[PDB]
């Protein structure tokens, strides 16, 4: 099923919740991090 964060989604405290090929990256403006495509 579906058990995860998607991208560009806030993971204040699921960093490690993110779902496969996302990373919880810190943002400056947002002030929250969110899951992030990585490469």
């Amino acid at each position: 099923g579906n058990e995860c964060i998607r991208k560009w989604l806030s993971c204040v405290d699921r960093k490690n919740d993110c779902c496969e090929g996302l990373e919880c990256w810190k943002r400056r403006g947002n002030k929250s991090s969110v899951c992030v495509p990585i490469t």
